[PDB]
């Protein structure tokens, strides 16, 4: 497979600006769900999700065919509870009916994480909705209970490195566990829906205990009620990535310069861009813009 990038007809830097912006008022507007978490953290684990299916071996996979929107991938076990950021975003859909699938659920990961204070992630426009037979089987995204060495040889098919994975995995400070949707149950930390290093320093600063809980999965559990997952916690038992879990932990603004790059290299892995095509675009968040 070769994917190009094809730019949606006729558009240009102001129209993406206005569906971000579609979002970004969303986001503001259903602030209730999930006990005022906010929509922000399902909407990267849904850009994650939709780009974590790619295969560096024959092309396959990842963030540019929509093909999320497909049944088979729509039920796919490891997706339980991203239905809910479809849904969010399905009205912003009829909205702008000319936005392609992949790069309207890839802009919502970019949307919720600068508008929940984080980085600036440059995106790129482009991604093509491919058919129903293009979609992944399912099977293709990580499981929870498993070491450094798991984690390591997952991340190699997304050609991500040490660094790469290192910092991808502070979206774990984001959001929380639900037990119908993974068998995990609990909050990774304190200030949920604010993109912050709190992963690196809960990891090396709580009293962890590991515990089974009521899915009979286990979990690492604090003495602050915070979990982490079995194969996150692996970070620190690795000699390699726990340097660079305490470089974060120290620096919160490297790890945002870090966890940017490797964000847009996720959500473009797989296509290929002409240099026809337009620079990567920095969208203004709404209080830049007075909205
Ligand atoms: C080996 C890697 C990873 C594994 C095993 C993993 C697993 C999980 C699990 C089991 C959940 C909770 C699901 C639920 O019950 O609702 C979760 C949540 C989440 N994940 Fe990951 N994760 C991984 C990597 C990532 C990465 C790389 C990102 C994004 C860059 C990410 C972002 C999120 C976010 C934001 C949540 C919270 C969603 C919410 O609040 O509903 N995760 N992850």
């Amino acid at each position: 497979l070769v994917h190009v990038a094809s730019v949606e007809k006729g558009r240009s830097y102001e129209d993406f600006q206005k569906v971000y912006n579609a979002i970004a008022l969303k986001l503001r507007e259903d602030d209730e769900y999930d006990n005022y978490i906010g929509y922000g953290p399902v909407l990267v684990r849904l850009a994650w999700h939709i780009s974590g299916t790619w295969d560096k071996h024959d092309n396959t996979g990842g963030s540019y065919g929509g093909t999320y929107r497909f049944k088979k991938e729509f039920n796919d076990p490891s997706n339980a509870g991203l239905q809910n950021g479809f849904k969010f975003l399905e009205p912003i859909h009829k909205e702008f009916p000319w936005i392609s699938s992949g790069d309207l659920f890839s802009l919502g990961g970019v949307t919720a994480v600068q508008e929940m204070q984080g980085p600036k992630i440059p995106w790129r426009c482009g991604r093509v909705d491919t058919p129903e037979d293009t979609t992944p089987d399912n099977g293709r995204l990580p499981d929870a209970d498993k070491d450094a060495g798991y984690v390591r040889t997952f991340f190699q098919r997304l050609n991500m490195n040490d660094r790469e994975v290192v910092a991808l995995m502070g979206a774990h400070a984001l959001g929380k566990t639900h037990l119908k949707n993974s068998g995990y149950e609990g909050p990774w930390g304190a200030a949920n829906n604010v993109f912050t290093n709190e992963f690196y320093l809960n990891l090396l600063n709580e009293d962890w205990k590991l515990e089974k809980n009521d899915a009979n999965n286990e979990q690492w559990d604090s003495k602050s009620g915070y979990m982490m997952l079995p194969t996150a916690y692996s970070l620190i038992q690795d000699p390699k990535y726990l340097s660079i879990v305490k470089e974060y932990a120290n620096d919160q603004d490297k790890f945002f310069k870090d966890f940017s790059k490797a964000f847009e290299k996720l959500l473009e892995n797989g296509i290929t861009f002409p240099k026809d095509a337009p620079s990567p675009f920095i969208f203004k968040t709404l209080e830049e813009q007075g909205l």
